[PDB]
């Protein structure tokens, strides 16, 4: 990967050592990106539920969300592989594995655990690595969601042929999104790319303008909320 | 302008020396790109008639075309400023003045002759010139149609904030379009740009699939045909 600083370098160092799992999947892959496209056709707002017990939430969100985002990074985000595997086997909507993917065995894990795609982060990989890991996931039938954070990220993402892009424009220190830069990046992205905008639930009212801007789906974090129904009702009312 | 070679250099040097005109516009701007979006909303195929007796042709296509393109380049395309004024004073659908625009006075000419927008061509202009002519056209209420011919063109147009793009991908000596590169370029354009594809009338069967790729309108040349009813009926049939 890249040679970074601080906690990002630590989580990169740790992820490079992530032991792979013995596991086998319960169902075939459900394409997250194509389901988003089918939600667009049917004029249903496509929201990836960004989860931070987890089985209860996944059960509730299954009837409403276009897909589920499950954190598996262990040191800084309290995730686990077993959590993912349990969620993936008892739900039948696409599961996105959310982690710091730096080697091919992590894509094996995601696949063997029941995930339907994985997150790739341009800003921690070389261009060579990103194309190699993008093609490795596709070998399993997984179009990964590629996280872009700035213009250079997007240049690389389009050069290697990414079809599934999530736009952050976030400071990896604080965690705040520059909405202005996010809008910019979204507007530079080809229309044959499935575009996902990262939001917090407090900015839920930006959804409609972002749709008109070309956004196909939304990766929505619910901050400190714990009640799936209340999360869902707050999304619904906007 | 950029440095160029062949006939393209010649027409660009001729255009730098194009005398301006002093006419008075006889009706307000009718926005071509918005009318295109109106047609999209109504599921009416939007086609810009690429005219190539012209007043009879214009009066006839006014009922069906989303807009008209009139050539005003004089030496190679047999166009004239006076033909543009007479057509524009006679139909009520948007008019596109198609020329080699390298200076602001030509945009003045378009406005004063009654055109509703202008063509700008990425590959004959520097980036600064193109951004400058873009805003000057916008000073009159003309969102120009920006012509892109390759990926470097498209990169420059999206950076300056082109909202209205026509995709050619044409060998500028022969006039032949690389069809699969035209489709590549179409798909590289963000979804919120109004997209126009150049077509020959013999390619009218590609319209539906081009709509599916995200194309909003079609700049259709009718080749050698001389009967405007036959031209319309040939397109009417293929839908
Ligand atoms: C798998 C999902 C991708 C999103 C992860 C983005 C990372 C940015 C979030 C901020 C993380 C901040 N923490 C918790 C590590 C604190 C570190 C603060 C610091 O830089 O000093
Ligand atoms: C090359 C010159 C192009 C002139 C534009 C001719 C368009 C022909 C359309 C004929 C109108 C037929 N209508 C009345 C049924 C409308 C068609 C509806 C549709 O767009 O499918
Ligand atoms: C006229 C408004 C601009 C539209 C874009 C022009 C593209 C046309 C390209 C085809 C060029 C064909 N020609 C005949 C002009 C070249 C031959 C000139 C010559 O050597 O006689």
């Amino acid at each position: 990967p890249r040679y970074l600083k601080g906690w990002l370098e630590d989580v990169v160092q740790l992820s490079l050592r992530r032991p792979s799992v013995h596991a086998s999947r319960q169902r075939p892959i459900i394409s997250l990106n194509e389901r988003i496209l089918e939600f667009n056709k049917r004029n249903i707002t496509a929201i990836i539920a960004y989860y931070t017990d987890p089985i209860e939430y996944a059960k509730y969100m299954e009837r409403y969300a276009v897909g589920l985002s499950i954190k598996t990074e262990e040191k800084y985000f309290n995730g686990s592989y077993e959590m993912l595997r349990k969620i993936a086997s008892s739900v039948s909507i696409p599961i996105l594995m959310n982690d710091f993917i730096v080697k091919e065995s992590q894509i094996d894990d995601a696949y063997n655990l029941g995930a339907d795609t994985v997150l790739l982060i341009v800003n921690i990989l070389t261009e060579r690595e990103l194309e190699s890991l993008l093609e490795y996931a596709r070998s399993y039938g997984m179009e990964p969601l590629i996280l872009i954070n700035d213009e250079n990220d997007l240049d690389i993402a389009l050069r290697i042929g990414a079809r599934f892009i999530v736009i952050f424009s976030m400071n990896f220190e604080t965690g705040e999104i520059n909405k202005e830069n996010q809008r910019k990046l979204i507007s530079m992205i080809p229309s044959n790319v499935v575009k996902v905008a990262k939001l917090d639930i407090s900015e839920r009212n930006e959804i409609e303008e972002l749709r008109k801007l070309g956004v196909n789906a939304f990766l929505i974090s619910s901050s400190l909320m714990r009640n799936p129904e209340k999360i869902k009702e707050l999304i619904e009312g906007s």
